[PDB]
């Protein structure tokens, strides 16, 4: 096994507690044959339901864009040990700076969390050839605030804004190129050991039909997707 352990993360940003409860029952009943870490991420308002209902041994709960020190402490005291930082989306919609996400990553790691940090370019950046510079600027800001040993707690997700909620998935070649670019930068600037163990996940219009062909790429280690019945097939795709 050359790739590190894959991750499949489902995000529940909104929706009925009753429809969530049903999806969690589906997941709790699903046998998963291979080594994969599955994650159900949700906003605070849905965490108490998820924590109460989810019981599968291959699943953990994560908080979506958790907030400040008080919020991290409230998560830790409730038993939630993963956070998802949706930086590529927040950079587009809100102008969140790269330095703000980097400080959030370091604060979460310092508080004992595993952190999925989502990085990625805009539509216009992609169109104009700015992808590599933009992505590398994001990973370098994150790295600035971490020590080498801290990378064991970090997962990077490549989430280009143009693929988020648009139905326009990155092609296998596009995902691979971006993921390789990130990994090679980590190898060069942090270390080859860290680069080899780093999980780089793809997010943005992943579904049950396109996930498997994405996973077959050398530098793809899993997925961020929505919490939907097809997520069962997204997990299978990480075999």
């Amino acid at each position: 096994m050359s790739k590190p352990q894959p991750i499949a993360a489902a995000n529940w940003k909104s929706g009925s507690p009753d429809s969530l409860s049903e999806l969690i029952d589906l997941f709790n009943s699903t046998s998963i044959n291979h080594d994969v870490q599955c994650v159900v991420a949700s906003t605070f308002v849905h965490l108490a339901m998820t924590k109460e209902r989810l019981s599968h041994p291959k699943f953990v709960i994560a908080a979506l864009n958790a907030g400040n020190a008080d919020a991290l402490a409230s998560l830790k005291d409730f038993g939630v040990n993963w956070i998802v930082l949706g930086h590529s989306e927040r950079r587009w919609y809100y102008g969140e700076t790269n330095e703000i996400v980097a400080d959030k990553v370091a604060a979460a790691v310092a508080s004992g969390f595993m952190v999925i940090a989502c990085i990625g370019e805009t539509l216009q950046e992609r169109e104009s050839g700015r992808t590599a510079v933009v992505v590398l600027t994001q990973i370098a800001a994150i790295a600035k605030k971490l020590k080498k040993a801290d990378w064991a707690k970090v997962v990077i997700a490549y989430e280009p804004v143009w693929a988020i909620g648009t139905g326009k998935v990155a092609t296998p070649q596009q995902a691979q190129e971006a993921h390789a670019l990130i990994r090679s930068w980590v190898s060069s600037k942090i270390g080859a050991d860290v680069a080899g163990e780093l999980r780089i996940l793809y997010g943005g219009s992943v579904n049950g039909k396109n996930a498997r062909t994405l996973y077959q790429q050398r530098d793809v280690n899993g997925f961020l997707a929505g919490l939907k019945p097809e997520f069962v097939d997204i997990i299978k795709a990480t075999q």
